[PDB]
């Protein structure tokens, strides 16, 4: 096995494989076949494939090197260099210019595959848009719940709709991005490490997004990556019933400044229950916060408010996450009374929407 | 006590008296800030009683004189998280402390001012004064070099050494050595003190870049620095430093001299082969050439050829690649310069251009 490609096609593709890599599970895998360099990194749930065109001369045959060592050692050569890579032994020769290096393999053949599988749901979407709908939602996923499959992102089509969904049982986060497609009614839960993968091979470019989603699995392909997952199992909650039944009372103000306001109420909160009290009226919102030593915050903000006046508590954390994930102009909250949940949304779309339940002072 | 002070007049202040705060206080008062009004001034002091950092801000708006304490953490959060130009006024009410500013309100405990702990009073005996870039140059040069939590006590701190015109900084973990030496225009007796290591970083920190003259006093037991607004004191390290002349090599007789950043990636690119515990790489050095080596337990293997400026003896020499990258990041030079002797000595890096800063690693067999 032998090829020469240059650092600049050589990292991005070696970043993208190797970042969540850790004993051949640590190890890349190259082959070079059909005028092509394919890299691979796989922890047997998920796998990143990567092809590079090979323009210069090149001998075919397939190995495996560590993966985070190789990834150092192409990053730490300047820019523009040329990297020739060959097998010898056991060893892979790594030489550009006068820097070589001879890294441990181990065989091609021990590094496993996930199973074979069939694609029953395909879409395309650009990747701007699956970026704006994992971020909109992505920190609303459990991480280690015993709800295992609350730990992840449902992905679901419906009409021409593609929506992520995540929640962790305290509160909830839901997109949907029309994509121009009439797709099937599905859902599937994929783990949260694929999703902070898929999120991750999100260039910023114009490539679209391919989706393939199988029985127990999902596929992406974008550019000359493609991102396979196995997905989770257990019913997913319904949104539709986390989400207020007619949140008819809606509070307009600015993100920032709420923001704000609630960061610094938080401040003199209980280190336990990081909570706030609000006390809605007309075109008021006031924050208070208090805690065991009997210190007092209070914010009085502005806001566009008609409706019966009302006292409702929150977790602080939750609310600053949803405004930090809207970044937006002004949000809108929705709410219902003091004991049910409030959803939250941006003034000008109706895109994305978060819940959270109120809080017990 | 009675004060109204733009948000932003606070902060750098707050800042600075922050900085001495402990994570785990021995007394409740140690977690809080001591805030005083006296004659058109507002002073805030923070200490953890080894080392005390006071700020003045000039009231420029009515006030009303008195003191108080209140939670440092929760204090400056609050005018950190105030709105930028937000006029915060202040007032004393019972043991609470409130603060305003717009439509926010804040009510903080406080612990009386009269309990706020003092350090021991002392005389200066030697005294100075500097420019703070001098200042901050010396400690920047030798910081990464002091110990962390060694039982050896001296060495968890920074020499600061007295001599004719100069001031100097040494420091060392027992393994390598920072020096740096600065003339800074006036005659000083012959004299050296350690600064504890937490106290060398509120030094460093308190230095804002700006064209406020630094000021030195030195007592037996205790130091002062004094620049613009901001006073800090630290106790010193009661203890005997080691010689740093006597780690100098003598007479280094076959220098090196490469380009910083091209010398650097080719240690960090080497330093992925080498031992992860004792980081050791090979230098084979021959007539403008330099050709490192590397390897592992694994037998991997990296080499770096480059051309660098050499005219000595060939020789070979084994350096900790982590201690020699350290001090290439602290130079941040054009071209450095490592004074060799042979493999079974030390060797000395500078920066090609200056003596000001010297550094020393030791050999190492392979
Ligand atoms: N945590 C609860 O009691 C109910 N609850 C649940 C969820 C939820 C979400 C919100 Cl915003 C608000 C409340 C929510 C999602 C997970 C559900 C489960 O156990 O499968 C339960
Ligand atoms: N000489 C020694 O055993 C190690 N050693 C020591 C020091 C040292 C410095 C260098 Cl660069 C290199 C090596 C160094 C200074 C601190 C000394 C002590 O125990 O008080 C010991
Ligand atoms: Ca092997
Ligand atoms: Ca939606
Ligand atoms: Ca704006
Ligand atoms: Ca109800
Ligand atoms: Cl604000
Ligand atoms: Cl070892």
């Amino acid at each position: 096995m032998k090829f020469t490609v240059e650092r600049e096609h050589l990292l991005k593709p070696l970043q993208q494989v190797s970042g969540p890599l850790g004993p051949i599970l640590g190890n890349l895998l190259l082959q070079v076949a059909d005028g092509t360099l394919s890299l691979t990194g796989t922890d047997l749930e998920m796998e990143m494939v990567a092809r590079v065109a090979l323009v210069q001369p090149h001998e075919p045959g397939a190995t495996t090197v560590p993966a985070r060592k190789f990834f150092d050692i192409c990053r730490g050569l300047p820019e523009g260099a040329e990297i020739a890579v060959q097998l010898e032994g056991e060893r892979m020769l790594v030489r550009s210019g006068r820097s070589r290096f001879s890294l441990s393999t181990l065989p091609a053949a021990d590094f496993p595959n996930l199973d074979d599988w069939q694609s029953e749901v395909e879409f395309t979407l650009p990747q701007a848009t699956m970026k704006r709908l994992i971020e909109a939602t992505q920190f609303s996923m459990a991480h280690q719940d015993v709800r295992y499959y609350l730990n992840g992102m449902l992905f679901e089509t419906e009409g021409e709709e593609l929506r992520t969904v995540a929640t962790d049982g305290h509160r909830l986060a839901v997109c949907s991005m029309p994509i121009g497609q009439s797709l099937p009614s599905h859902s599937v839960i994929v783990p949260r490490k694929g999703v902070i993968e898929l999120m991750r091979m999100l260039d910023g470019g114009d490539n679209p997004l391919r989706v393939q989603i199988g029985s127990n699995n999902i596929r992406a392909h974008v550019g000359d990556f493609i991102f396979t997952s196995k997905l989770v199992d257990g019913r997913f909650p319904d949104y539709r019933r986390v989400l207020p039944k007619n949140p008819d009372k809606h509070l307009e103000a600015g993100c920032d400044l709420l923001k704000q306001a609630f960061a610094r109420a938080a401040i003199l909160s209980n280190e336990k229950f990081r909570g706030v009290r609000l006390y809605v009226s007309e075109n008021q919102l006031k924050i208070t916060a208090n805690n065991p030593e009997q210190e007092e915050a209070e914010e009085i903000l502005d806001v566009t408010y008609s409706g019966a006046e009302m006292e409702i508590g929150f977790n602080v954390s939750y609310v600053l996450d949803v405004l930090n994930a809207l970044k937006c102009e002004n949000v809108r909250m929705m709410l219902t009374d003091s004991v049910s949940s409030v959803q939250i949304e941006d003034a000008a779309s109706q895109s994305a929407a978060y819940v959270v339940m109120p809080m017990r002072l």
